[PDB]
């Protein structure tokens, strides 16, 4: 009844990796802003039935300290039989959740009502690759790949490029694949913003990557004096480019 | 000439750790704000005239992308000679150092201009435990200690509570010493905000911290959304409590 809501389709099939990602205001007089994405999970619902009980959940935080510095408990209630493998009790980091503007008080849970849900279904599980995935595999580096993402503010008309490493290597490495893979990689709405780069050869900068993958990189560190759903609902991603460095 | 400085002796010898924050701002028609800690270092110079050459040097910024999120490369030029041990080129967090509403564009070399410096002077580095030194000793622990560090805006009169993480232990612990340590904690311009705990006797809550020493925590995780100078100009430290919970 009346969500906006959105829901990119990056896998075809019975089955799928949700990706779920809500917009969110704090109930109360003096509103916090934030969005909350959700622990990947797998579903084999219809997407455009997912969506309608993905909106349909209540959400509460609580800001905690912990050993990395603020993070937000996320509490999610009022899940549908459908929702029953969605995660409901899980940690994010406050400060990209919540926006440029917004403040929480430490230790005391506060209901949130959602303005908004986006759903993307990525492939399987265990044909998603992380950052993380490759860091631990890399051995003896001397160069840095980076991923440039450029942005256009559609309302504001301000260029947005924002670097974000990719992976180390040791030093042809961009092969005609991996620079076709990046020029043609996607953005969606997920841990604030999520890159999308699939990978179906694996020689060269892909090197260690399964076949057949979506290595998938997360924005959301540079979102931290963002807001989120303005980031989500503002900017056209325009172009992904890349770049070697000497480390 | 005109400098806002702050000096803070919180060891008395003939030699320190200089623990050294300046706020800036970009030289820009539209300038950021932000702040920026150097790496401890050693100094036996009196603190009245390390804080005169501290205040002339000059600092130029770089944002960068990393494997952690944005961050700022750091360098310090017009070192005079009594700074020859002064870190030149270092790295820290970019959201923790740049104001609220403050941004940079990456990849591009700026100039600051240094508006405030504060210096304390510390104990000698070997007398200085980190959050981070004792997370490795830690084994089976069943709880947090949680620092609860208070603060007043005298300007705005909010009341301001940060909990901070101290250490994981496992289950008196609350001795005497440490409920009268964590009392009379002191918070400084380091770090964007660093709490120091003076430890004399390690039994409990305090085992495996040398005798002696300050134990440092860094507040400047939970200062992304703050600006720093704005902070250590208007907040004043009111008290320091402590919570002791279940992991
Ligand atoms: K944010
Ligand atoms: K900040």
């Amino acid at each position: 009844e009346f969500m906006e809501t959105y829901v990119n389709k990056l896998h075809e099939g019975s089955t799928y990796t949700a990706a779920v990602q809500y917009n969110v205001l704090e109930k109360d007089d003096d509103p916090a802003s934030l969005t909350i994405w959700v622990p990947m999970f797998q579903s084999s619902m219809p997407a455009d039935l997912l969506i309608k009980e993905l909106a349909n959940v209540n959400i509460l935080v609580k800001q905690i300290s912990t050993p990395k510095g603020p993070s937000l408990r996320v509490m999610i209630n009022s899940r549908s039989a459908v929702l029953a493998q969605m995660p409901s009790k899980f940690t994010i980091c406050a400060n990209v959740s919540l926006d440029e503007r917004s403040k929480l008080a430490y230790d005391v849970t506060t209901p949130c009502e959602i303005k908004a849900c986006s759903l993307t279904c990525l492939k399987s599980k265990n044909m998603l690759t992380t950052v993380k995935d490759l860091t631990m595999k890399t051995l003896n580096p001397t160069h840095d790949i980076i991923a440039l993402c450029e942005f256009e503010n559609i309302v504001t008309s301000k260029k947005v490029i924002i670097p974000t490493y990719l992976r180390s290597i040791s030093v042809n490495i961009t092969t005609t694949e991996f620079k076709n893979a990046i020029t043609n990689a996607k953005i969606i709405p997920y841990s604030g913003l999520l890159l999308v780069i699939t990978v179906t050869d694996n020689k060269g900068a892909f090197k260690y990557i399964k076949p057949q993958s979506q290595f998938i990189v997360d924005l959301g560190a540079y979102l931290e004096k963002e807001s989120i759903y303005y980031v989500t609902t503002n900017w056209k991603h325009t172009a992904t480019r890349f770049a070697i460095k000497p480390m």
